[PDB]
């Protein structure tokens, strides 16, 4: 619905990057809602939908997808089916997938959201977000939160992605995003807000 009336769309994979990617935007100075950008979520990893309607068959609206890397390789070329069809892509291995999307604004990230931000400057910001929304976490959890603060390198991944989940990945993005700075965000996001605002722009200029 507000699809229909943007100038530009952001596509994501689900409700952490659905809040996270504004917050950075605003410290980037790149202003989605003023820009007429929409953040919507695909809820999983299949993009083509999306790209079919905001394609040029669809209704031809500059768009940028932000997807992790994990078979990254069969969900690219099916979005470039879509964006540069008909041309086959079945012969190029992921890398060549992967760098040829980004053409298209369509950016891959090497980790996973969370765990990124954990290990790249937002340590203690998550761990005070956890502590806040899980209060009675028990002593051992605490002492592994408290150790991976002080070591973001070594950190169990799968009981940090464990809390989030239980909060709520959007909940917890929700309370992440006052945090955020312009040094802590990560590459794929601002390629992809850079990508998405330079068009638009573009799109102004070419009134004279
Ligand atoms: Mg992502
Ligand atoms: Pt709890």
């Amino acid at each position: 619905g507000e699809i229909f009336f943007s100038r530009g769309v952001i596509l994501v994979e689900g409700d952490a990057e659905r809040f996270i990617v504004p917050a950075f935007a605003e410290v980037l100075n790149i202003p989605l809602d003023m820009l007429g950008i929409t953040v919507c979520s695909v809820g999983g990893t299949n993009f083509t939908p999306y790209v079919k309607l905001l394609g040029p068959e669809g209704l031809n609206i500059p768009h940028v997808i932000l997807t992790d890397r994990d078979l990254v390789r069969r969900r690219l070329i099916n979005v470039l089916d879509v964006i540069e069809g008909g041309v086959d892509h079945e012969e190029l291995d992921a890398d060549e997938v992967i760098k040829l999307a980004e053409q298209y604004g369509y950016f891959v990230n090497e980790n996973t959201l969370e765990p990124e931000l954990f290990a790249g400057g937002l340590a203690e910001d998550m761990q005070e977000v956890i502590r806040e929304e899980l209060p009675r976490l028990r002593r051992e959890t605490l002492n592994a939160l408290q150790q991976w603060v002080d070591d973001p390198a070594q950190i169990d991944e799968d009981l940090l992605l464990r809390l989030i989940e239980r909060i709520g990945k959007g909940r917890f993005a929700q309370a992440l995003a006052p945090s955020v700075s312009e040094d802590v965000c990560p590459a794929y996001i601002r390629s992809a807000l850079e990508h998405i605002r330079d068009a638009i722009a573009l799109e102004h200029h070419h009134h004279h």
